[PDB]
Formats: C-alpha cells, structure tokens, sequence
C-alpha cells in the first residue's frame, strides 16, 4: 500500500502508508516532518475525506491511495 499527497499550491509529495496504519499517525508524522497541522489542512480522495480520524484500514485507500491536500481544519 501506498499513499499519495498532491498539494495544490505546487507541491506534490506522496508518501508510502500502511493499510493497516492509522493516517493519523502518517498524517501526524508527515505533519511533524512538514511541520504541518490539520485543523489548517485537510487530505481528501475522490469521495473520501481524508484527515487523522480517516483510517485506512476503514477509509480503504488505493494502492498509491492518493489524497488531496487543502488548507482548512478538518473535514466539515
């Protein structure tokens, strides 16, 4: 599994998440590494939103599962 983040304001990045792994925690941890918080940014693919409480053993991601990166806080 795999998992993709496609920023609109020019950056493309994808990241490589388990589908047994909380997107919290990759979130989470790309987040600390991109020093990035949620509530200011929220990760959705196709029809499903895509934030901490979005797990992928549950959200069910693609294979390279690419998600969607806006600013805001949270889905809503």
């Amino acid at each position: 599994s795999a998992v993709s983040v496609l920023a609109p304001n020019g950056r493309r990045h994808t990241v490589k998440v388990t589908p047994s792994t909380v997107l919290l925690q990759v979130l989470e941890d790309t987040c600390r590494r991109q020093d990035f918080n949620p509530s200011e940014y929220d990760l959705k693919f196709q029809r499903t939103v895509l934030d901490l409480s979005l797990q992928w053993r549950f959200a069910n991601l693609p294979n390279n599962a690419k998600l969607e990166m806006v600013p805001v806080s949270r889905s809503r």
